[PDB]
C-alpha cells in the first residue's frame, strides 16, 4: 500500500495553498507527488531534491491522459491523496475516476482536500439565493453517486455539486470566506451539512514554517529579494491591482486594457475621481493571466513599479509587505486584505450584481454607491 499525492489547479489560489502543503511536507523526499499546477513551475533545483516527483498538464480543467502513464509506474495498491480547485473539482477528478475504474482492484481515493478558485465560488453561490438549498444538496448527492458509478457527469445544480464530496470521500474544504457561509442565511443548510469538514484558508501558515521552509515556499511562489526590496522603500505605497478577461476577442481585451489604464489614472491623477494623494509610490500588481493587458499598463503608465504578475498578492501579506493602500478591479485578493488597506474596489461593466452582493455581505464594501469602471470619465 502506497499513498500518492496529487496537486491539481488551473488557477492561483488553490495552487498557493497546495504549495504550502508541499512545503509543510517537504522533508519527505520520496513520497510520490503529481503536480498539475498550470500557473506554477517548480524550480529545477527543487525538483532535483525529490524522487517520485511527476508533472502533468491540465487541459479543459483536467489532467490529460499523461496522468495514466505516471500512475502506471506504481503497480501495487495505491491510495490517492487529492488536492483540488473547488469550482473545477468535478472535471479535475474525472480522469482520476476513469483510471480507478480501469484498476478497481488496486486504486482507491484516500481523501480530498479542496480549496476555492476564489471569488467565483461565492458569486456562483450567490446565484442560488432563491433555491431550496437542502433539496439541492440531496439531489447533488444522488447525481454524484451516478458520476462515481458510471463516470457520467450530469448535475442539475453544478454549483451545489461542488460541495457534496463528503457523501463519497473523506474531505476537507479550505474556504476563502467562512464568513460567507455564516452571513448568507439561505445557505444555512449547506453550512450545517458541511459540518466539521471545512476551515478558512490559513494565511498564518507561512509564519509557522521554519526559516528554511519559508525560503523554500517563497522560491515556489516566485517571490524574490528584489520584489522584497522594492516593497521596503521608505515611502507610503499604493498598489494598483489588475484584472483580466477570459475573452479572446481583441475588442474586449483592448477595452479591458484601456478601461483599466483609465481606472489607474482615476486613482493617481489629481483630477481623478479616486485620487489617493501625491505622496504615494505607485506599484502595479497585474493579474497572473493579464498578459497583454498587463503590458498595456506598464507601457502607458508613468512612475509605476511593477510587481511581477505571477506573484500572488497574498504572498505580500504573508511576508508582512502589504502597502498602505490597494485599489483596482474586484479580485479574489480583496477577500483576505485587511479592510484599512482598501482604497476603492471597482466592478466591471447594478445593486443586485452578484459580485457586489458577495462583497457587501462580507463587509468588504460598505453601503455607498458601488463604482463600475464605465462610470468613470476618460481622463
Ligand atoms: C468570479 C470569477 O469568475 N472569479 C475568478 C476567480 O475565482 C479565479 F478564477 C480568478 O481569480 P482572481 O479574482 O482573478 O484572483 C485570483 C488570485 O490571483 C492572484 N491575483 C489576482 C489579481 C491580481 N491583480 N494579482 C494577483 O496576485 C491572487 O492570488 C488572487 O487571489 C483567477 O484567475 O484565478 O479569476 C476570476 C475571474 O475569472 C477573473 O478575475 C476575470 O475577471
Ligand atoms: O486560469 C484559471 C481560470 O480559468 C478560467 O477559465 C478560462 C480559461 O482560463 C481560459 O484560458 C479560457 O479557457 O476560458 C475560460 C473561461 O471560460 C476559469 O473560469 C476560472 O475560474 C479560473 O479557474
Amino acid at each position: 500500500m502506497k499513498t500518492i499525492t496529487l496537486y491539481l489547479d488551473p488557477a492561483s489560489l488553490p495552487a498557493l495553498n497546495q504549495l504550502m502543503d508541499f512545503t509543510q511536507n517537504n522533508e519527505d523526499k520520496t513520497h510520490p507527488r503529481i503536480f498539475g499546477l498550470s500557473r506554477f513551475k517548480i524550480p529545477d533545483n527543487i525538483i532535483t531534491q525529490y524522487q517520485n516527483i511527476h508533472f502533468v498538464e491540465l487541459k479543459d480543467n483536467r489532467p490529460t491522459e499523461a496522468l495514466f502513464t505516471i500512475l502506471d509506474q506504481y503497480p501495487g495498491n495505491i491510495e490517492l491523496n487529492i488536492h483540488l480547485n473547488i469550482a473545477h473539482s468535478v472535471q479535475l477528478i474525472r480522469p482520476i475516476l476513469a483510471y480507478r475504474f480501469k484498476h478497481l482492484d488496486r486504486v482507491s481515493i484516500q481523501q480530498l482536500n479542496l480549496y476555492d478558485d476564489g471569488s467565483m465560488e461565492y458569486v456562483d453561490l450567490e446565484k442560488e439565493e432563491n433555491k431550496d438549498i437542502s433539496a439541492e444538496i440531496k439531489q447533488a448527492e444522488k447525481q454524484l453517486s451516478h458520476y462515481l458509478l458510471t463516470g457520467k457527469i450530469k448535475f442539475d445544480n453544478p454549483t451545489i455539486a461542488r460541495y457534496v464530496w463528503q457523501s463519497a470521500f473523506p474531505v476537507k474544504y479550505h474556504f476563502l470566506s467562512t464568513d460567507y457561509f455564516e452571513k448568507a442565511e439561505f445557505l444555512q443548510p449547506l453550512k450545517e451539512y458541511l459540518a466539521e469538514n471545512y476551515q478558512k484558508m490559513d494565511w498564518t501558515a507561512y509564519q509557522q514554517l521554519t526559516p528554511e521552509q519559508q525560503a523554500f515556499y517563497l522560491t515556489l511562489v516566485g517571490f524574490n529579494d528584489e520584489v522584497k526590496q522594492s516593497l521596503e522603500v521608505q515611502q507610503a505605497k499604493f498598489i494598483f491591482t489588475g484584472t483580466t478577461t477570459w475573452e479572446g476577442n481583441t475588442d474586449v481585451r483592448e477595452y479591458y486594457a484601456q478601461q483599466q489604464l483609465n481606472l489607474l489614472n482615476h486613482f493617481t491623477q489629481a483630477e481623478g475621481d479616486l485620487f489617493i494623494g501625491d505622496h504615494y509610490k505607485i506599484y502595479f500588481k497585474g493579474h497572473p493571466r493579464g498578459g497583454e493587458i498587463n503590458d498595456y499598463i506598464l507601457n502607458n503608465a508613468k512612475n509605476i513599479t511593477n510587481i511581477p504578475a505571477n506573484i500572488s498578492f497574498e504572498v505580500l501579506m504573508m511576508t508582512g509587505l502589504l502597502p498602505d493602500k490597494v485599489g483596482g478591479v474586484a479580485s479574489s485578493l480583496y477577500f483576505s486584505l485587511p479592510k484599512e488597506k482598501i482604497s476603492h474596489i471597482i466592478f466591471t461593466s447594478a445593486l443586485n450584481n452578484p459580485y457586489v452582493k458577495v462583497m457587501r455581505r462580507l463587509g468588504i464594501i460598505d453601503e455607498s454607491q458601488v463604482i463600475f469602471w464605465d462610470s468613470l470619465k476618460q481622463l
